[PDB]
């Protein structure tokens, strides 16, 4: 970590650091050179070094693939490993000979290397460049002049092959491949290295980083989450952190908003007791291999001295071979670790996310609930899933359906364009305009289509469903998808009885709607037999009554529908959770409850099924799901309200809680167990007096939402009960306890 000591100057109105005139300055500075001897003698890093020396042997000829993937180069072997270890050895011994061998071992091949086109080859080329930059900066004072010219020219030749182009003016700065290794590690590392001879490279690489990449990352960082889904969180957040470490070790301090520290807590909250991670954005599923965020936990953990993240890394302290050197140089072996068992049970991610993760524990019995507004969309690996909810408990119950890969293909698959990334795949809301079109001409890198299917979902923002170049372009465009209206959890911070969230998601949709709102209320019922519930209350106003509205609930197994009750079970893979939904609004007379699914109908989108069967032996628990429940109004209307109450329990639980709808003037609500929860009848702010009646035994906990913040008064049976309570602005809510009787609220 150290304090910045380089000189800053504005370039085109943007402050940027200037590389110091001194070597070493890549991945470390002179200041930390003498500390390598101890890292060699630190046993936890002994194995790491041992591993790298093993990596020195060449690929045995017959085992070389022939299709030279990025997977082939990231599994680094042979000469390039050797020269890195020579260059390191040169820092440690100062020995002219050791340094000169590194320079001549690498230089010929660096200027000659050829790279056959293959999947994400820029990764290979980029890592080759790193190898070169290490020798160049680490052995700078052993370089002959002719050699520097040779190296500079080799680097430029290699740069011109990178996908972002050289100059690096191509692709995207918030998402996409240019948001990965090519600029934040690879191009940056070389530019730093050759700055004395050819500063243009640094000026371009870091130019774009500070002008674009950084600005866009600092903007969302304060909310401690990431937008690329729970798989690509790995590569993308890793490359942010490479920039972090690189520039700090250059002498530029931490250039990112320090909130970066808390981003990976979101992964921790999503860990299932079966070793898997809660789904989101582009992911696949497995029950064979637990998922880890090894590199992010390492880099962020060690830089910010964070024990919760460090523990995360300690789960599987095995870094990909091309990164073993960065473990060795940057890993904090002194830093401690803690299990997550003592963290608060709910975490909130503010603008531009508006996301709640809610839990009932950290052990085998944990319910895990996710609630999402989405203020903006980042595209790429993010799905158009505004308003979506997800519930796991002893297995996935209320699912985030579909899968990234399968029989359909991968990123470019029909299944991606037409189901996976679309609203229909999610526990959200559909409003079907038969005449809506969805421009997709810019999506993906293969198999381009001008349009994608109509799923009655949210728009495809951007110029044909591509991400914007950067934050400026984003904000000037059409990527806004909603607004957080209210949020909170309490009354205790550690074990909140409820978790609350409300968003206006109207902007996610086309002019087909006038207003779309969703209020989630998750209750931690603090009880083994039935440990959680979630109330969802929606307002949908369409530009045309004849636009069919849908409410969706996805599952793995077939749901049973019995009147106003929906029962979903897990009976496979050792899961045994149960979700039961009580449909309160629309009421039985205006409600159509229908299931769709089974073979041929699992990825169904109005007349067409976007087949995506797993590659044999994968997704063994079928978490890409096979069934969904649709709730539609019988009666065509511009304005409809949905009110659904979910309960979680073991699929062996006979008796659950009875759910009563509460109807007052101005408000609509739900009573179950000892919880009372109310909403504005119109889902707009309540600013006049209102009331309702409670009937039932014992003490109740009340959460009244949609209130005008200020001082409310609470009466019961005509007499003052709480002369003055305060509804605050963030949640617009009252919380209090009370027994049965007839209530009035004054303001
Ligand atoms: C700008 C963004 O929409 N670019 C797309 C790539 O993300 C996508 O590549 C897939 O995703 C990734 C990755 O982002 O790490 C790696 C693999 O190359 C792909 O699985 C490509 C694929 O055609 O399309 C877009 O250019
Ligand atoms: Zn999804």
């Amino acid at each position: 970590q150290t304090k910045a000591d380089v000189v800053w100057k504005d370039v085109d109105g943007v402050s940027m650091p200037i590389p110091p005139k001194t070597h070493p300055r890549l991945y470390l500075r002179e200041q930390q050179v003498p500390d390598l001897k101890n890292r060699m003698n630190d046993p936890k890093l002994k194995k790491v070094w041992a591993d790298m020396i093993k990596m020195q042997e060449d690929w045995k000829p017959a085992d070389i693939p022939e299709v030279k993937d990025f997977r082939f180069y990231f599994n680094q072997k042979g000469l390039t490993v050797r020269v890195e270890l020579m260059a390191l050895n040169y820092l440690m011994t100062k020995d002219p000979k050791v340094g000169r061998e590194a320079i001549t071992s690498i230089i010929d091949t660096l200027e000659t290397a050829t790279f056959k086109p293959a999947g994400d080859i820029s990764r290979g080329i980029g890592l080759f460049m790193v190898t070169g930059a290490i020798v160049y900066d680490w052995c700078y004072d052993q370089l002959k002049p002719e050699e520097k010219t040779r190296f500079v020219k080799a680097f430029v030749r290699l740069a011109k092959m990178l996908e972002c182009g050289y100059p690096p003016v191509k692709d995207k700065s918030i998402v996409g491949h240019a948001s990965e290794w090519m600029i934040m590690r690879d191009l940056l590392s070389v530019g730093i290295a050759i700055y004395d001879e050819f500063p243009e490279m640094y000026n371009l690489a870091a130019g774009r980083f500070f002008k674009e990449h950084l600005v866009a990352r600092n903007w969302f960082y304060p909310s401690h989450n990431y937008h690329q889904g729970m798989s690509y969180l790995n590569v993308r957040f890793t490359n942010d952190l490479f920039a972090l470490w690189i520039l700090d070790r250059m002498g530029a301090g931490n250039v990112f908003n320090p909130g970066q520290q808390f981003i990976l807590y979101d992964a921790i909250y999503k860990r299932r007791p079966d070793g898997q991670i809660l789904a989101g954005g582009d992911v696949d599923y497995s029950r064979k291999k637990p998922k880890y965020y090894t590199m992010p936990a390492l880099l962020a953990g060690s830089y910010y001295k964070d024990e919760y993240l460090n523990y995360e890394f300690l789960k599987d302290p095995n870094v990909e071979p091309h990164c073993k050197l960065f473990e060795f140089l940057w890993r904090d072996t002194q830093l401690g670790s803690r299990k997550p068992d003592d963290l608060p049970l709910s975490r909130y991610s503010g603008s531009p996310f508006g996301w709640m993760i809610a839990r009932t524990g950290w052990g085998p019995e944990s319910v895990i609930a996710e609630m999402k507004v989405n203020e903006y969309s980042f595209l790429n690996h993010q799905h158009q899933d505004a308003g979506a909810f997800q519930i796991y408990y002893k297995g996935p119950l209320a699912i985030d359906a579909g899968s990234y890969t399968g029989s359909s293909g991968g990123y470019n698959s029909p299944h991606n364009k037409n189901f996976f990334k679309r609203t229909i795949a999610h526990n959200s809301l559909l409003i079907y305009d038969p005449k809506e079109t969805f421009s997709s001409s810019g999506y993906g890198g293969s198999d381009h289509t001008d349009f994608a299917a109509n799923d009655g979902g949210q728009r495809l923002p951007g110029k044909g469903w591509i991400a914007p170049r950067d934050l400026k372009e984003m904000l000037a465009g059409d990527f806004r998808t909603g607004k957080i209206l209210a949020q909170g959890f309490g009354p205790d911070n550690q074990t909140p009885d409820y978790t609350y969230l409300k968003g206006d998601i109207t902007a996610a949709y086309s002019a087909k709607v006038k207003e779309v709102k969703r209020s989630f209320l998750f209750l931690n019922l603090k009880d083994a037999k039935v440990p959680a519930a979630m109330i969802v209350f929606d307002k949908v106003v369409a530009s045309n009554p004849d636009f069919k509205k849908f409410w969706l609930l996805h599952s793995i197994e077939q749901p049973e529908i019995k009147g106003n009750q929906i029962t979903i079970k897990r009976t496979k893979n050792g899961d045994s959770g149960m979700l039961v939904n009580t449909a309160l609004l629309p009421d039985a007379a205006n409600s159509n409850i229908t299931s769709i699914g089974g073979k041929g109908k699992d990825f169904w989108v109005f007349g067409t099924n976007y087949t995506n069967d797993p590659k044999p032996g994968t997704d063994e628990a079928l978490e890409r799901g096979e069934w969904r429940v649709e709730i539609t109004p019988k009666k065509a209307a511009a304005e409809d309200y949905y009110l659904n109450v979910i309960q979680i329990a073991d699929n062996t639980q006979q008796k659950l809680h009875e759910v009563k709808r509460i109807d007052g003037d101005k408000v609509v609500g739900v009573q179950l167990a000892d919880r009372i929860v109310t909403f504005s009848k119109t889902s707009e702010t309540v600013d006049r007096p209102f009331g309702f009646s409670v009937v039932g035994k014992g003490t109740f906990k009340f959460v009244m939402t949609d209130l005008l913040p200020g001082t409310w008064q609470v009466l019961k049976d005509g007499k003052i009960l709480y002369p003055a309570l305060s509804a605050k602005g963030d949640d617009g809510a009252l919380y209090f306890e009370g027994t049965e009787g007839t209530y009035r609220f004054l303001r």
